């Protein structure tokens, strides 16, 4: 995982767990306790897990919770620490830039692996993204896409069309339908 992202991982953790539940999950995976992650470097996907894990056995919520959990509130961190992206934006179209953004800070990452989150209009109210990596991160992807709506203050529903993996990669589908029109024809 980038680490820049890992970064915000650990401070949206200690937002929503404390600093004691955080501490003592990265001294147990042998990391300072107040390490700092740089642009330099990246996490291996499996620290990560392991971090959360050990997060998951602190708190006595289910992993799949605190994905989603962390996906709400990540947005605000990322608003935080990266502004640029939501400078000016609103919800469908930070939603639909998501793909290119993904690609474009993992450029410069050999051998990387980005999540593909392809956006496209389905209706004048409505768009369809799907999630697609080898990493079957389904609540984190949710979550995010509540706290953007939580951010934007643009009221959604989201409706999970399907979930599964095929050709090795994980996909979730899903229609994310906007309270008042956001297309129209051209
Ligand atoms: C300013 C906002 C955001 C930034 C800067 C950002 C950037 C990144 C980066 C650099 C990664 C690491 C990818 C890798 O190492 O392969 C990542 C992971 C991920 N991103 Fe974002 N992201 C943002 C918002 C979003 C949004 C809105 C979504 C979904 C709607 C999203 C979906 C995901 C997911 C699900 C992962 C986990 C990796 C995976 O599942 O393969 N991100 N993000």
């Amino acid at each position: 995982m980038k680490g820049t992202i890992v970064g915000t991982w650990i401070k949206t953790l200690r937002d929503l767990y404390g600093n004691d539940v955080v501490d003592e999950s990265l001294k147990s995976v042998g990391w300072e306790p107040d390490r700092v992650i740089t642009p330099l470097e990246d996490i291996d996907d499996d620290e990560v897990r392991r971090i959360f894990a050990k997060v998951s056995e602190k708190t006595g919520k289910n992993v799949n919770e605190i994905w989603r959990e962390v996906g709400r509130q990540n947005i605000k961190t990322f608003s935080e620490w990266f502004p640029s992206y939501f400078a000016g934006r609103r919800l469908v179209n930070f939603l639909m830039m998501m793909d290119e953004v993904h690609l474009q800070l993992t450029k410069m990452i050999k051998g990387a692996t980005p999540p593909r989150l392809i956006a496209k209009p389905v209706a004048k109210d409505a768009i369809e993204m799907e999630y697609v990596s080898k990493r079957k991160m389904y609540d984190y992807f949710l979550g995010l896409i509540e706290g953007s709506s939580k951010f934007f203050k643009e009221e959604i529903s989201v409706e999970e069309v399907e979930r599964g993996e095929k050709d090795g990669f994980s996909r979730l589908k899903v229609r994310i339908k906007f309270k008042n029109p956001v297309f129209e024809y051209k």
